[PDB]
């Protein structure tokens, strides 16, 4: 379920062309080649607040309800980036990003065997360097260390009630043995833990980027993000990502940025488009729209991992105190597609929306 909230800057533009825009340090975590776009040590840090709304509904064949409101907890995701020129041809940078995936059902939930609670927290420590070959090309390379903390809990919802019913409708449902078996099955508490896993493990990977500048106002990029290991022990895998993006400073006041990304877990593609309006020295305004087509098929979907085609509507602004200090404020509304899930012997209906808010502080030495 990873869609990365690396900056409150991208958040305000719906993360469009994050591989080519370089108005603050955040983007090197997206394309290390962009390191060659900084004249001096630059720093940025902040967090994004995620207020999700994920509801499940339906009814078990046992007759019990499968309704669960607000199964996704609100969360804060922090970010910090630093980029600095090393030489005329070289530069480096590091960043700390994180992805949180939370899903919580009551332990007495009827869909318990696929409900329960799912916690997947990710932390990305990135270290990278970039080399500028000339006036047009730049190449970046980064190494990532990923910290993964996953805790999974599953219960026997009404499963015993299903087996019980199942028994009763078979010829056995007429024996002091048959009925007793179905009674023993039906006698299983719905909050009996049927699965427990919780681990902390590190994964590693590299990412690379190519930058091409037509001039000072137009750039294009291709980035590659490698798949990540993370062999737990209580296996989580982050797919390889490819992305193309471009930015066009069409006017002293207006810029356009956009991108297309590809994830290969199962496929998936993300497309984003946005605009940035540099009003004046102090203010800058941005907007965005994005779409990411779900990676999981139409039957491998689970109510545990909220994930279907999403749409993003964003807005943001940046205030510059002077020329070394600035604050970014970004807001984003995401709305998923109401989808029907068919997991185990159940059939649910999953709809989800979310509101995002972020602030980042920027500084240049």
């Amino acid at each position: 379920f990873q869609l990365n909230e690396f900056s409150s800057s991208g958040l305000g533009r719906a993360y469009s062309g994050e591989g080519a825009i370089a108005d603050d340090a955040g983007n090197v975590s997206r394309n290390p080649a962009l390191i060659t776009m900084f004249d001096r040590p630059t720093f940025s840090a902040g967090a994004v607040y995620i207020d999700p709304d994920v509801n499940i509904s339906g009814t078990s064949p046992s007759g019990r309800s499968l309704k669960a409101d607000n199964i996704a907890p609100t969360a804060w995701v922090p970010n910090m980036h630093f980029v600095a020129p090393i030489n005329d041809q070289f530069g480096w940078g590091a960043s700390i990003t994180a992805n949180d995936l939370a899903t919580e059902f009551n332990d007495t939930y009827a869909g318990g065997s696929v409900g329960g609670t799912t916690d997947l927290e990710t932390m990305n420590l990135n270290l990278s360097g970039a080399y500028r070959l000339n006036n047009a090309w730049s190449f970046g390379l980064g190494f990532n260390a990923v910290y993964a903390r996953a805790k999974i809990e599953r219960f026997a919802g009404d499963l015993g009630q299903l087996v019980a019913g199942q028994i009763m409708q078979s010829p056995a449902g007429q024996t002091q043995q048959g009925q007793a078996l179905a009674a023993t099955a039906n006698g299983i508490d719905s909050n009996t833990k049927t699965a427990h896993l919780n681990g902390n493990q590190w994964g590693f990977g590299w990412n690379a980027g190519i930058l091409y500048e037509l001039d000072k106002n137009n750039r294009y990029a291709l980035t590659y993000r490698s798949e990540v290991k993370i062999d737990f022990k209580g296996t989580l895998n982050l797919p390889e990502m490819w992305e193309v993006s471009g930015y066009n400073r069409v006017d002293p006041q207006w810029a356009i940025h956009y991108s297309l990304a590809y994830t290969s877990w199962k496929d998936a593609y993300r497309i984003a488009l946005g605009t940035t309006y540099y009003y004046d020295d102090n203010w800058t305004f941005r907007t965005g729209i994005a779409f990411d087509d779900s990676p999981v098929p139409a039957q491998n979907r689970s109510i545990s991992i909220p994930d279907q085609d999403r749409f993003w509507l964003s807005a943001g602004t940046t205030y510059a105190f002077n020329k070394d200090a600035s604050v970014d404020v970004g807001v984003s509304y995401m709305h998923g597609q109401s989808v029907k899930i068919n997991e185990g012997p159940y059939q649910f209906e999953s709809e989800g929306k979310a509101w995002l808010f972020g602030t980042n502080f920027n500084y240049a030495f």
